[PDB]
């Protein structure tokens, strides 16, 4: 089998730059979130297949919020990436990952958070938001793995084909 660094237990930590955090939830709902403390609070949530347009509640940055979600695939899971831009603001949707594998991943580099988006087996790190704070903490509700940038090809492989 594949050999990855992890699984690590759910925790909050200063994710080092240049490592993919490959997150492996077992439950739908909130998966992980992070912030630069100033103008970016980002979060990903997991939505099961075959979900008609609806408002669900998630506790993001400690607050219970209602967000509109949907997943019109009968087979693929869907991670949704939400971001709010000020402490007291509302979250908007920025990216998605439709997947048969239920894994998502992001990396802090170049002042940005890169995120795997698209539809497996052809998801890629095509989306990023800007944080400009290398000490931005991430809080993860799921087990996760860390993959150095030298093995980005492996992260891509795991996202798209499973471990
Ligand atoms: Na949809």
């Amino acid at each position: 089998g594949s050999t990855l660094d992890g699984p690590y237990q759910p925790t909050t930590f200063n994710l080092p730059i240049d490592y993919w955090m490959l997150i492996a939830p077992t439950q739908i709902g909130r998966v992980a979130e992070g912030t630069n403390t100033t103008d970016r609070w980002f979060a990903c949530v997991l939505v099961e297949p075959n979900v008609q347009n609806t408002q669900r509640e998630y506790v993001l940055d400690g607050q219970t919020v209602q967000l509109q979600v949907s997943n019109n695939s009968s087979t693929l899971w869907k991670f949704i990436l939400f971001i709010k831009l000020e402490k007291n603001g509302a979250y908007s949707q920025y990216s998605t990952l439709s997947t048969s594998n239920k894994l998502c991943a992001w990396m802090k580099r170049e002042g940005r958070v890169y995120w795997y988006a698209g539809t497996t087996p052809n998801a890629s790190e095509s989306y990023y938001l800007t944080i400009n704070n290398d000490n931005s903490n991430v809080s993860c509700d799921a087990e996760f793995y860390l993959i150095p940038r030298s093995q980005t090809e492996l992260c891509t492989q795991y996202i798209n084909n499973g471990l």
